């Protein structure tokens, strides 16, 4: 059965936009993660030990749940527990590292993918992600893309963060890309072809990295 | 886009057990009336011109959004508009009727169908729009089974509504039979399955329409 | 301690205006009925006991807080058994004489008395009471100053509601509460000054009327 | 005129007891930070301006709010502008230096002053104060009682903060247990060491007599 449900994302926060989906977490046991989208909602399903373990962590998904999450209910008080175990860290470098990377990799391969629509949703988590690790950082909380664009004023962020759902296949996203690498001191990891970002990936533990690059594939 | 949604059902009671699933009405302009079915929730897609026009023909689907729905958002206040509308009525016959005459086929040719499922399903649909109806006639706003069984105390009604969720099967159209009586109520002037199209076709019974053509497939 | 708190007015409706107040209902055990407003907030305190009862007595109020109240926090379940028990009438002729018998007392002796802001409050409860009950007794569900005017077109309902937190001493308020009156087809009851009408109060049961008339002295 | 309303404390974590309290906040332009307790009832009132602020500068009730609160309605979205503008701050060695030197002052004076209440109401606040600093500090979010115990185990935690005869001991015995070190000062060396540190709660304090 589903323990508790909670709405995120930009209908928690009474925020709206041209394709804006509705953000629903529902959390139930014995249950690998796993999503399912059916006009414009969005079913994100965790199990409580899961759900726990995010806050444990302190992942940036689960600040964001914590900070502006709604309850729908929550018939065992799991939500009680998992905001007991966060921990917010003062270092995301590593998931700073992850939009880094993966931002490279979309840079010299993704460009030209099949997978238009793809490319153009991890483009924007790259963006997302480092906004959002940076500004933890410094001690703030944002995750809606225009605040994020307001407080990481970084080049194109609003541009990059805009193609999240969009079959853009301009070559004009290759040079804004570029162009916000530039603008956050960012270097390509030691590597050249496929197989080495792959190897890479592993190494550094990018699970979204690998499920992207294997993706545009098929 | 997505206006407005609301969790109704047995959650927004706080009354979901195991077999319970989640419920959830969401507010689309433009999209035809259809449900999806996700592991274990169930999103109902609507259109504000439909649900404002159950509002305004009282459905009693309507009754319990406007009595137990739980609004998560609203943006356009459609579910303002929605209970501005709401007109309930002296007068639920005609959905009684319904339930009533699909019952009867249910018990005449439901009982050996291959989909079980579908039967055991809509025998709970005949029982709980009967009770619905009669305590919104009563004046009551009921809509949990166990509060049906309570409330419209006939007989096996809790075991009815409970083929929804499934259990003592080849004793279901005795006890079926047995509910029919204590509503003192009477089988229609029909005597064939065509019949009963003829007869769901002349009384616009579509649930019955839908089940006897579902049975079918 | 208090254990339920429900949102409920025009808050809940997301249709408050700059003029309005916030309505909280807040649940205690052991306690009699009472309010207490601070800086537009009005916080209302029932015992469980009385919220239920108005429930099963299926008072306009309680109606309003079923189909309209938001629930902030219940850790008793108050709310559930509350609307487990709630019982629409089909007649309110009760509350409606009630409004007509204390709306003619104070036309007849409220529009020169001392306490105005008073007199405004009670006008305005009577054409209320007597708008959501008549729709009520229709099948719909209004609550709103907006939509009373609207789904109970009589003269000058929204002007003598508008009354409710108004300090007017004018006399234009006695011409329209009786053509408001006169619009409904109402007629004053059999009593000839001040004390018959605390007699007919009395009589009647009319709690209300007997609050105002002495709250004016 | 109220814009928006939030529910906050422990009823917004559903972990209300027998003593507990409702905390209301009410968001109401042009007017100055007030509070009312009604009945078991505390609305606080503040003005839009004024939430933003604490967001700016990083107040720990601030904190609380954005992590714990529940939101009622929000006509404005001042909400949403109040969480954008929060800086948590790296540092909260201020807040517990202000929450230490009241304790000492109020271990050395006010363990036998007539108001007994408003004595009790201090003491849990420093050690409230001091315990919320290092849960920040330390990035958590749950203000309550027993976390407060529990993730900052010195002795008599749950004792102080429960304050809402033997409280001298006990005070004594949690400045202890924090290797705390009374600020070098008489009662009127206490005044002039508030008003140089800039503690108002300390100031406020001593004259009784978020
Ligand atoms: N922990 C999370 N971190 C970042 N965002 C998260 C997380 N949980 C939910 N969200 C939000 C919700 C919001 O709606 C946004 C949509 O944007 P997104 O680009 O899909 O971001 C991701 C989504 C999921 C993952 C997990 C997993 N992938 C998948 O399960 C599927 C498989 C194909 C498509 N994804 C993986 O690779 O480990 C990773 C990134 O994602
Ligand atoms: N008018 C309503 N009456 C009762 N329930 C409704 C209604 N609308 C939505 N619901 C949800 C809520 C609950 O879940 C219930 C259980 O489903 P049922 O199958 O028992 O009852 C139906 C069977 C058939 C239909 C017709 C529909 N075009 C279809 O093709 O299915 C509709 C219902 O359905
Ligand atoms: N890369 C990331 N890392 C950590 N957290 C992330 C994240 N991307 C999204 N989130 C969080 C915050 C979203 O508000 C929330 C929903 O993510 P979302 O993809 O639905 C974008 P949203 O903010 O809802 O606006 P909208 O376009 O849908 O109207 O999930
Ligand atoms: N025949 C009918 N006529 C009018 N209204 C009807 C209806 N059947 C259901 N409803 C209304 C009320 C349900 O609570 C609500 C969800 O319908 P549901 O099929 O999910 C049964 P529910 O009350 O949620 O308990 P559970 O077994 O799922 O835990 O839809
Ligand atoms: N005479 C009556 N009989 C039965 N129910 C009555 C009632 N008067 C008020 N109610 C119910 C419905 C109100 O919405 C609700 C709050 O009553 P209220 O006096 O706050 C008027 P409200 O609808 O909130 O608009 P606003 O002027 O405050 O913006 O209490
Ligand atoms: N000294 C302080 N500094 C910063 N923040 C502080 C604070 N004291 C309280 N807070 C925050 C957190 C409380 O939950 C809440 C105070 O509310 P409260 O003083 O009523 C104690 P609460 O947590 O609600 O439990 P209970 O005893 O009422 O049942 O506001
Ligand atoms: N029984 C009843 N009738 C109407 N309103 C009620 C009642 N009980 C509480 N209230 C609340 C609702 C109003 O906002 C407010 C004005 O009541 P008023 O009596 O008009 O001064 O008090
Ligand atoms: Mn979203
Ligand atoms: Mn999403
Ligand atoms: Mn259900
Ligand atoms: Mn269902
Ligand atoms: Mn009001
Ligand atoms: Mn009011
Ligand atoms: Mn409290
Ligand atoms: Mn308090």
């Amino acid at each position: 059965s589903i323990e508790a449900l909670m709405l995120f994302g930009s209908a928690a926060r009474g925020e709206s936009d041209k394709n804006s989906d509705v953000d629903l977490l529902a959390v139930t046991s014995g249950v690998r993660p796993f999503s399912k989208k059916t006009e414009q909602t969005e079913l994100q399903f965790l199990n409580p030990e899961e759900l726990l373990r995010s806050a444990s962590d302190g992942d940036l998904f689960a600040i964001h749940l914590a900070f502006e999450g709604k309850i729908i209910f929550d018939t065992t008080g799991v939500f009680t527990r998992f905001k007991e175990r966060l921990v917010i860290r003062k270092d995301y470098g590593r998931e700073i590292k992850w939009g880094n990377d993966l931002a490279w990799y979309l840079l010299d391969f993704g460009m030209n993918a099949e997978n238009t629509t793809l490319v153009n949703k991890r483009i924007a988590w790259c963006v997302r992600t480092i906004a959002i690790a940076r500004l933890v950082e410094s001690g703030k909380i944002i995750f809606s893309p225009r605040a994020l664009a307001k407080e990481f004023p970084r080049k194109h962020v609003s541009d990059l963060i805009g193609l999240a759902r969009s079959d853009e296949d301009s070559q004009t996203r290759k040079r804004r890309l570029a162009g916000f690498l530039d603008s956050i001191d960012s270097s390509r990891p030691s590597v050249s072809s496929e197989q080495e970002y792959v190897s890479h990936f592993e190494r550094t533990e990018n699970r979204v990295g690998l499920q992207t690059l294997h993706g545009l594939k098929k």
